[PDB]
């Protein structure tokens, strides 16, 4: 049934993942001795190509490939269309490894044909809460204990087979080039997600959705007017009604986030993400990289009352091209990112969230059902979507986890 993925150190069902009962890696150790420096096989009329993410032109180029050939839903309405800025963000934080950026390119003529993108993260990913109490009710506690320190593995991103090479095991072989990449520097572990189900998730969260913009959701068929509204002599208006928000934040000391609000936000962030089984660990230099506002792609506020930091939110532009319609080009969307609550409920820093970004022009929010996400849905009108973001490790078994216990963000 996977012709490729069942050769690869992951588990291979769910009834194996049933049985994981500790954290810890699936294939043999090896070291970097072991991984030989050629390239990976590629056929003679392809080339590997190592793509510079912080020059402009280089940018440009996959972001043309991935605006053209990535993710799509199944009618050909939506396409994403990540910027070429937000490509430079995601992909290289403190210490970025520029080799894990892996392209391919048709050797004649240069064509773009493919990507693939590693990044470092540094992860608790040891058992979970849960698992541990097993553990200690069979007597087993240090072999679940064996792996909790953080681990410096790679994450993965941006897959993308251009749409006239589909279906031709391309995909595999960039895989494989980019765990060599990764091994070469000694990381044996990656984490990635994907909407589609591959041998074998440890959680699995729903998407949710918040309009921000109704009219023009509907119009593009992002939304449809709910059969409900239909009782109603303007079903449009009513809709709009329901989502309309206020003009301006609600909390008393929001502002943007500065350079001076990084250990306060790094410390409350820290604090809060401590309480899930998966999460990242960031050093002051990736909180300022990952948080502090980027024009067009990240957007972070604090609550500060009488000189103290005590909450903050931030979200993330990712567009898409509309493709079918006639009066809008993009879908503008802001997605929820990282947050923490000291002083006031989830509920309401996520309000201002919604207002900040309908403000600056966004159509939508969304988010995934992780860390507290759940907590504020029904009362912030978000619901349910068409859609599941599954995680994935590669090379740790990992015992099967709720996606409220996931503090991973992944863009
Ligand atoms: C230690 C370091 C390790 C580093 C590596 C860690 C692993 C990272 C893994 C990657 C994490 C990526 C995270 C993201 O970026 S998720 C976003 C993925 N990108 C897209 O959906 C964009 C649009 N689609 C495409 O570009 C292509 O359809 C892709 C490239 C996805 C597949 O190309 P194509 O359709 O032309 O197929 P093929 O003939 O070449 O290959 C077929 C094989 O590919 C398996 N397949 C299909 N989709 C995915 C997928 N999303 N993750 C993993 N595997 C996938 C499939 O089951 C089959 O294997 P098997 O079923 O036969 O066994
Ligand atoms: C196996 N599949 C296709 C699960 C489909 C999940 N994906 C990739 C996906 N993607 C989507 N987008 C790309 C929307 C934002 C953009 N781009 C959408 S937009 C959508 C409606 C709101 C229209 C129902 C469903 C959907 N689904
Ligand atoms: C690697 N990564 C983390 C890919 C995040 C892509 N994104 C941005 C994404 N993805 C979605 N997927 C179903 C996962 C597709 C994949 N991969 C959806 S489904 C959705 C609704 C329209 C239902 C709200 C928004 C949305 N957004
Ligand atoms: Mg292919």
């Amino acid at each position: 049934a996977h012709a490729f993925w069942s050769t690869q150190p992951v588990p291979q069902t769910e009834d194996e993942t049933e049985k994981i009962v500790f954290a810890g890696p699936m294939d043999e150790p090896k070291t970097v001795a072991d991984i030989p420096e050629e390239p990976y096989p590629i056929a003679s009329t392809f080339e590997w190509w190592t793509p510079n993410m912080e020059a402009a032109d280089d940018i440009h180029a996959i972001y043309e490939l991935l605006r053209d050939n990535y993710v799509e839903d199944d009618d050909s309405m939506f396409r994403f269309n990540y910027s070429e800025e937000f490509l430079q963000w995601a992909l290289c934080p403190p210490n970025y490894i520029p080799d894990w950026h892996v392209a391919v390119r048709r050797k004649a003529d240069k064509k773009l044909l493919a990507f693939i993108a590693g990044v470092p993260v540094t992860l608790r990913m040891g058992t979970p809460k849960y698992m541990k109490v097993k553990a200690q009710e069979k007597g087993e506690g240090e072999e679940a204990a064996k792996y909790d320190e953080p681990r410096h593995i790679c994450e993965i991103n941006f897959l993308c087979v251009h749409k006239q090479l589909r279906e031709k095991r391309l995909a595999p072989i960039l895989i494989k080039e980019a765990t060599r990449r990764v091994n070469r520097t000694n990381v044996w572990q990656a984490v990635y997600t994907a909407g589609v189900l591959l041998p074998t998730p440890y959680a699995s969260g729903q998407y949710f959705h918040r309009s921000l913009n109704p009219e023009k959701l509907v119009e593009i068929r992002f939304s449809g007017i709910p059969a409900q509204y239909q009782k109603f002599q303007n079903p449009m208006a009513m809709l709009k009604r329901n989502y309309q928000l206020p003009s301006a934040p609600k909390n008393s000391g929001l502002r943007e986030m500065k350079p001076s609000d990084v250990p306060q936000v790094r410390r409350i962030l820290m604090n809060y993400l401590d309480s899930f089984d998966v999460g990242p660990v960031f050093s002051d230099a990736e909180i300022s990289h990952y948080l502090l506002p980027r024009d067009g792609v990240v957007f972070t506020y604090v609550v500060e009352n009488d000189k103290k930091v005590t909450d903050f939110f931030s979200f993330y532009r990712i567009p898409s091209t509309v493709i079918g319609n006639s009066n809008y080009n993009l879908l503008n969307a802001a997605y929820v990112h990282y947050y923490a609550a000291t002083s006031i409920p989830l509920h309401q820093l996520i309000l201002d969230l919604l207002i900040v970004a309908h403000s600056r022009g966004f159509d939508v929010c969304n988010m995934v059902e992780i860390l507290d996400n759940r907590s504020f849905v029904e009362q912030l009108k978000f619901g349910a979507g068409d859609g599941h973001l599954r995680y994935y490790f590669y090379n740790w078994a990992y015992p099967k986890i709720k996606p409220s216990q996931v503090a991973l963000v992944m863009l």
